[PDB]
């Protein structure tokens, strides 16, 4: 379901980096971008995951820690999107 | 959240926030200014996702375990060593503008 | 005060856990022993600056992600339970994390040193 997007998204950051025509260094910098975007983000729901197993009901520490998760998620795809945009400008420059 | 106003987060929050604006407007290529601003970011998840940690054992109970301090120190390895990528990539890039 | 005890604190902590970390895994000692010989050899390695960084982000953001697993296997053993769903969910989104940074390493460097021929 979710994770199926996400493999979907990260296979057309593939294509596309390999549709331009750019060269190693640059290829390298695209994909690992988004590569660190699935990473945190497997980490992330591994956070969820201990969360959900210890507290049965609501607690402050364990909101605590999703949205200190999702915080790195979103200043991953933040980088992620820098990264994509400086270079894509430097390409077509 | 509640997260923002502590003086933790606001100081490692500065720091990369500067290194982020530095980079910005430094005349380099722009593979160097992508990895410039790469590794501060690395820096601020791992530190987030190391806080996750912290905030997740304390969450389990205020009476101690190895297990519950192990995780701290791997939590706080795992900062080190993005703090050390960081140094080693502003080094070596800015050696060669600097001179 | 405050702010230089934290940076000393915190590498306390951190050596504490690398030296952990060391004791208790033979395969955690190898792939330090890997890294260290991928810093180095990109170290002595004829390249320019960008690709010198690349193969060393590439190995260091390893280590990273693998000192992170465990900090995660650390909290999911600390709970006591007989087995719950959640448990191996946890350790099997975090050893998917570490297997996907190793073969990202893997390829970048495979990939550099192609275009290096070197
Ligand atoms: C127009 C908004 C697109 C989405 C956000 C993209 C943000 C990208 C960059 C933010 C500024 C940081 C780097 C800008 C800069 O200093 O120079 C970039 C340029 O040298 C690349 O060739
Ligand atoms: C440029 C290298 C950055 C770091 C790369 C990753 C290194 C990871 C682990 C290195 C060893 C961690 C500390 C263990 C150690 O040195 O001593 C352990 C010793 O006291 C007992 O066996
Ligand atoms: C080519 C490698 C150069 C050094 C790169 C970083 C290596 C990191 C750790 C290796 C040195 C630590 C080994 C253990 C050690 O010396 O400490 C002894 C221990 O009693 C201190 O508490």
């Amino acid at each position: 379901a979710a994770f199926r997007q996400e493999g979907v998204a990260v296979l057309l950051c593939v294509v596309i980096a390999a549709w331009l025509d750019v060269d190693a260094v640059t290829r390298v910098l695209l994909i690992s971008s988004v590569m660190l975007v699935m990473i945190v983000e497997l980490l992330n729901s591994a956070i969820e995951a201990v969360v959900d197993r210890i507290g049965s009901e609501y607690h402050e520490l364990s909101g605590r820690a999703k949205d200190l998760g999702s915080a790195a998620v979103l200043i991953a795809i933040i980088d992620a999107v820098i990264t994509w945009a400086i270079l894509l400008w430097s390409h077509f420059g």
